[PDB]
């Protein structure tokens, strides 16, 4: 019978005070979760497991040198009038490493073929259910890992005020780097964050103030470069008026993907649909940030379309909307937002009462991050997945695939629309 056990807890601390300013972006997040994705690996050969442990555990130390905020702590001050002020202080406080055996748990238990995420993935994660804010005395970051039969699961739990997406997978890259031998990462940090003003900082907020919550569960579709490639085309031949065919592959695929899950749920043409991007602001300000700006350099852009106009309208009007969105997101936006904000200082409720499952997706994540590329010593992995927390929100988080321009797509769902999903032939999925 398999089962799941807590080894040792360990103190990380940088192998070798400063204070960082929290930007908008970085607020925003003060509420919400942590972001907890994980790298799976077999083991086609013995192991010595107690020295591959050890040199995850010094390798994390040496990386977490040129990442100081990594093992730091925030620094809240709420004051009289409902207002709080937060930074990351770089203390040296450390980070968490969390040993854990799954005994008579192998890679396959893990990756229950072409189905459901099973539910001990989530038990591969640590600090499940705290929030960003509890910063202040828990590890910005904490890492488990998972000893398996066939191989080993290094799950991370990281404080998404510290870090978005990008920034935890530099951060990953970086200490796969450092554990196969290099002197320093190859990508180094910027660490100060982007103020419009000097004299924003430290910015004063004001804290606080969903269909089937609970009942989602999580399923992972895979799509092919050909099959992308393939919608690609589709949804530039049928934008022609204006076009060098400049939707992208991954407009084509949302686009596809939104059509195919409001298709699968079968609702009133009259409902209207949204649709969260993530749209970075790195490349986008001008000057533009530093391609490593560690942070949170990102907005919504909310995709609207009657489920009518979605579904008939063709693929490529969906991408072509969609496409647009992105392109409102101008250096005037972005400061103008920023702006308005610093005026009505209030972190964000989670929005609308929903009342079935397309009607607000938020999707997350991007296939630009480098997952197969974290090589520790021994060998790529084998596949990466989240903690899977999330039964709120309905949700699709994006990661590449094994296979050279191929993505992965975890979905989450109620049961019987993922069971649709995954019996659509027009949904063109693969395994
Ligand atoms: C266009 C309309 C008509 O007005 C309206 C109708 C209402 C709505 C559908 C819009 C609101 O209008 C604003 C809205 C987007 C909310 C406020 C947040 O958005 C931020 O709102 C603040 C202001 O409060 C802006 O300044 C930021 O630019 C913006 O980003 C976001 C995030 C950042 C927390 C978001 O989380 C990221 O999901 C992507 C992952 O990749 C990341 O991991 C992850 O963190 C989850 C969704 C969520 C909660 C919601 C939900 C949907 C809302 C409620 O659109």
């Amino acid at each position: 019978m398999s089962s799941l056990r807590l080894v040792s807890s360990s103190t990380i601390q940088a192998a070798n005070s400063q204070l960082i300013d929290l930007t908008v972006w970085d607020l925003i997040g003060l509420e919400r979760e942590s972001i907890q994705q994980g790298l799976l690996y077999h083991h086609p050969n013995q192991v010595d497991t107690p020295n591959q442990i050890q040199h995850l555990k010094h390798s994390l130390s040496s990386t977490l040198s040129f990442f100081p905020p990594f093992a730091g702590r925030l620094v809240i001050t709420e004051y009289e009038d409902n207002t709080a002020t937060c930074f990351i202080a770089c203390n040296n406080a450390g980070a968490l490493f969390v040993h854990a055996v799954a005994e008579n748990t192998t890679i396959s238990d893990i990756l229950q073929p072409n189905k459901y995420v099973p539910p001990i993935v989530n038990s591969l994660f640590s600090l499940n259910g705290v929030k960003n804010r509890e910063g202040t005395i828990q590890p910005l970051l904490v890492v488990q890992v998972t000893e398996l039969v066939d191989g080993i699961f290094i799950g991370l739990t990281v404080n998404h005020v510290v870090a978005d997406g990008k920034s935890f997978w530099l951060f990953v890259n970086s200490w796969a780097e450092i554990s196969r031998g290099f002197q320093k990462p190859s990508k180094l940090p910027t660490l100060e964050r982007w103020f419009l003003n000097d004299t924003d900082h430290p910015i004063r907020f004001s804290f606080s103030m969903k269909f089937q919550s609970g009942q989602l569960t999580t399923r992972f579709f895979h799509f092919t470069r050909e099959n992308i490639a393939h919608l690609k085309s589709k949804a530039n031949g049928e934008v022609t008026g204006n076009t060098e065919r400049r939707i992208s592959s991954l407009q084509a695929l949302l686009a596809h993907v939104w059509r195919s899950v409001v298709r699968c749920e079968r609702i009133d043409p009259q409902e209207v649909l949204y649709y969260i991007l993530l749209i970075d602001a790195r490349t986008r300000l001008i000057p533009p940030l530093e391609d490593d700006y560690f942070g949170n350099a990102g907005d919504a852009g909310v995709v609207i379309m009657k489920a009518g106009e979605l579904l008939e309208g063709g693929l490529g009007n969906v991408a072509w909307n969609m496409n647009k969105v992105i392109s409102l997101n101008s250096d005037e936006k972005i400061k103008n937002r920023y702006k308005s904000w610093l005026r009505t200082p209030q972190l964000p409720s989670m929005g609308m009462h929903t009342t079935f499952a397309s009607q607000l997706l938020i999707i997350a994540n991007s296939p630009r991050f480098n997952v197969y590329g974290n090589d520790f010593g021994w060998g790529k992995p084998l596949a990466v997945r989240s903690s899977a927390e999330n039964k709120r929100d309905c949700k699709i988080v994006l990661f590449a695939g094994a296979e050279e321009g191929s993505i992965d797509i975890e979905v989450c769902l109620p049961y019987e629309i993922l069971e649709a999903l995954g019996n659509d032939a027009e949904f063109l999925d693969n395994h």
